[PDB]
């Protein structure tokens, strides 16, 4: 289909269907000002209403009066909506403004260390973030540049990431897509479809403590880079043993079919499906995703890619904590290294034409 | 997702339509050895024939030896070939090796510096370059990467640069892209059907001065900088006035359509349209085969944005050169700064199954 519903309980972007590109925003605030804040939350979602629907900002990209700006900026003039979705959550350094404190969620918890960390503080954190994904990534982009030029003087830019999955003209709808490590990602995994699963593992209860929050939902960030040149070097068995399924068609060891159920005491101890999977982790289920990234070359001529990993949960303590800390012995550890990581209260969606972000929080 | 044909009297990638997405890499050479550079541009000649036919390379990327690592990546497994091209070219410092000193080509020239330049000598030049354009990013990625590992020993990747989207085109019956300055970029360049003005002005003739070269063109790379907080807070007027054409319609200024013919004298003489025309130049004329790129944040809080210019000609010095000369107090200057440049010689097809990259050099 073409465009994806703005308006519901929940925002979109999260159980609707998987886009082919991402671009994913942290932002800081520079105002004290809790007033101008929600004026700024309040216009953001009348631009939201308008670019998810394939309409340009404002009064529109030309034709306007020849001695001020244009509203919009222009460079998605003739492309079509490409089903984009912006998805809007809130940082914990958020709730240290506008008399905030007392109204952080207990389920959006600070990550413990975990071994093997390597985090650069400037591609971690923000008070903010904004997830638009799209068909077509020029879509996504613009999203993004003409939010972030609505914010300026409010909101700066503290990091930005493109990612790419399938593409979709091309690719059948129920092929799983292969991570740049050339296995299928994303097999067993909770699906939209799945109302009763989101319900208890992805959205968030009045019951669970915090009465904002109902109907929203919490979000990890972890920007993964791969040893590409490292991976590519070890054997087809080495690379099968790492994950517990095999390369070409994705079934547990053991098994003949990618959907087949994983027997785990067949793979190795340390194998990443054996330690990920739900009964390793008293039954603990996310939703993934994610999306592939290649930014370049490093200095030393090696690719600069991985996985820009996104998980949903009900609950950061009850869902990503538990399962990457049953990561620490993973067999994959020696391929990767997580360099980026953040984490973000998603709120409950836009009900109606006069509802906006945030309105449950700040009133 | 079809595939376009490898073999040809030109390399694909040039004439072709324009893909919706770019990987291209520079790589230098860390091989004295003749004889195993040759072996090299072999080996991956018959990788670029899997590739470009949405075929894995070697032995495929399972069902080998368990001991031994896999021939291909196995990344684009289950993708369609989604119109791959791979193309090569050779940079002037090429020629200090292997004994080529005396066939470097004249028209393979170096660049003068431009007023304005601020160069990053890190992501300038390179021995070689790989453009891969595909419409799937990861049949992309796949390509290079693979290319890359076959060399390990060989040759090393100096800089690389993706392209989200594409900012030219080739095919005048399709929509216009636009770049990120929010105007159409592409309307007037060079079609791949019209076969006289790529004969004219793309490629190479063996009356030019070097042979080895017939059938081949020259490249030139610009990595572009865009100041896009400047270029926002300009004026619809200020903007229009730029580049001497409209921004909705993007029809010259006075005029209805995209297509109709530019009236120079309504721009104003520091329009880039004016100063970039044919008309302007003694005639030189370019073809444009560039794409978008950003690359995160620039660090003060906000997004980084470029475009990756690619310019194909007959001769550097008669295509590329004069016409960014005349831009010297082109109005857009104002709003862009150049970053990176390279320069590469783009050899002659490979005519059949049995030919090489490279051959006629070698
Ligand atoms: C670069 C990093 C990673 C790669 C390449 C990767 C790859 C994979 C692959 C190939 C699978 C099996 C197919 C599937 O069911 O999706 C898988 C499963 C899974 N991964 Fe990872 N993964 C990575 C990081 C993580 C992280 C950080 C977590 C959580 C903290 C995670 C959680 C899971 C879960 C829960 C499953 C499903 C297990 C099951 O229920 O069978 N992964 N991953
Ligand atoms: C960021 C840099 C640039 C931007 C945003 C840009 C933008 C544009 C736009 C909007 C047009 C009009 C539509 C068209 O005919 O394509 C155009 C035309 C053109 N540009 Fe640029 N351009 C840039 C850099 C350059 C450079 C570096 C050169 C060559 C040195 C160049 C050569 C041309 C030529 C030859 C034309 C066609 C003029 C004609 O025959 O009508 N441009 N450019």
């Amino acid at each position: 289909g073409s465009a994806v519903p703005f308006h519901g309980a929940h925002q979109a972007g999260i159980a609707t269907p998987v886009q082919d590109r991402l671009h994913f925003a942290a932002f800081d605030v520079t105002t004290e000002d809790r007033a101008a804040f929600v004026a700024l939350l309040k216009e953001w979602t009348a631009a939201a209403r308008r670019l998810t629907a394939g309409h340009a900002v404002g009064e529109g990209a030309y034709g306007g009066l020849p001695e001020a700006p244009p509203d919009d900026t222009g460079e998605a003039l003739g492309l079509k909506p490409s089903r984009l979705t912006l998805t809007i959550g809130f940082g914990p350094s958020l709730f240290t403004r506008f008399g905030l404190a007392d109204l952080r969620p207990e389920a959006l918890a600070d990550l413990p260390k975990f071994p093997g960390d390597n985090l650069d503080r400037a591609r971690s954190g923000g008070d903010l973030c904004v997830q638009a994904c799209a068909d077509d990534p020029q879509v996504a982009v613009h999203a993004i540049r003409n939010l972030a030029r609505i914010g300026f003087g409010k909101v700066v830019v503290r990091w930005s990431q493109l990612g790419f999955g399938k593409t979709s003209s091309t690719t059948p709808d129920k092929q799983t897509p292969r991570n740049l490590l050339g296995f299928k990602d994303g097999t067993r995994n909770i699906a939209g479809t799945e109302k009763d699963r989101l319900d208890r593992f992805v959205w968030a209860a009045e019951k669970d403590g915090t009465p904002w929050m109902t109907g929203g939902s919490y979000l990890v960030a972890r920007r993964i880079r791969m040893h590409i040149e490292t991976w590519d070097r070890a054997s087809l068995q080495e690379q099968e043993d790492v994950f517990g399924r095999d390369k070409g068609e994705g079934a547990p060891v053991g098994k003949a079919k990618e959907r087949d159920e994983p027997f785990l005491k067949a793979m190795k101890p340390d194998a990443h499906v054996r330690l990920a999977h739900p009964d390793s982790n008293g039954g603990a289920t996310l939703l993934r995703r994610g999306y592939s990234f290649t930014d370049g070359t490093d200095g030393l001529g090696r690719l600069d890619a991985g996985l820009f990993f996104l998980a949903y949960q009900r609950d950061i303590r009850t869902g990503f904590v538990p399962v990457q800390r049953n990561l620490a012995t993973d067999a994959l550890n020696e391929y990767i290294q997580h360099v980026g990581s953040a984490v973000f209260a998603v709120p409950p969606g836009v009900r109606d034409a006069d509802d906006w972000w945030g309105s449950t929080l700040f009133g």
